[PDB]
C-alpha cells in the first residue's frame, strides 16, 4: 500500500555520508519531519515542525520533499531495506556564499532566513545531489518531541550512542 506510512512514521535514521559527516531526520508524523544536521558548511543548523511531503514508493523506501524558509528545496530517498540514503538540495545562491546564516534553531529565527531569502541572490541554483549511507534507525513513535530537541553540539561527542 504506497499510501500506508506505517513502516516510515516513528523512524528516527542516523544517516553518514562518505566523509563520515552525521545527519539526522526523525519523522514525526505522516506530514511533518525534525532534522538536526552535526557537520559541514551548515553544521549545528537543526529544524523542528518542518511541514514535508511524505509519500511511500517502494516496499521499504520513503521519499520526503520540503521547502525551507531560506528558500532552499529538498527532495531526499530513504531507503531502508538497502540501508541507502540519497538527497537532493537546491540551494539558493545567497546560501552558497553564506551558509552561516542560516546555522540556527531555524524555529527561533523563520522571519530572519526569509529576510534573507528576499535579499541575497536566489539565483543561480546550486543543486547539491549525493548518496549517504543509512548507519543507524530507532522507532521513536509519532510526535515525540523528546527525539530532537537539542543542537547537534549539545549531544556527546560519542554520537551516535545506544
Ligand atoms: C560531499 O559533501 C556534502 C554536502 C552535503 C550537503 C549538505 C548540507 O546541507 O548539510 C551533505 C553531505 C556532504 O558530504
Amino acid at each position: 500500500d504506497k499510501h500506508d506510512l506505517s513502516g516510515f512514521v516513528g523512524k528516527h535514521l542516523v544517516y553518514t555520508y562518505d566523509n563520515g559527516w552525521n545527519y539526522e531526520i526523525y519523522v514525526k508524523n505522516d506530514n511533518t519531519i525534525d532534522y538536526r544536521i552535526h557537520s559541514g558548511l551548515v553544521g549545528n543548523r537543526w529544524v523542528k515542525d518542518q511541514e514535508a511531503y511524505i509519500v511511500r514508493v517502494g516496499e521499504s523506501i520513503y521519499k520526503i520533499s520540503w521547502t525551507e524558509p531560506t528558500g532552499t528545496d529538498v527532495s531526499l530517498i530513504v531507503n531502508l531495506g538497502d540501508s541507502l540514503f540519497h538527497g537532493t538540495i537546491f540551494f539558493p545562491r545567497w546560501v552558497m556564499n553564506n551558509p552561516e546564516p542560516t546555522v540556527c534553531f531555524q524555529n527561533d529565527h523563520i522571519p530572519l532566513m526569509n529576510s534573507y531569502r528576499e535579499a541575497g541572490p536566489a539565483y543561480p541554483t546550486e543543486v547539491i545531489d549525493e548518496f549517504a549511507t543509512i548507519t543507524f534507525v530507532r522507532d521513536c513513535g509519532a510526535n515525540n518531541e523528546s527525539v530532537i530537541a537539542c543542537a547537534a553540539s549539545e549531544l556527546p561527542k560519542n554520537f551516535p550512542d545506544n
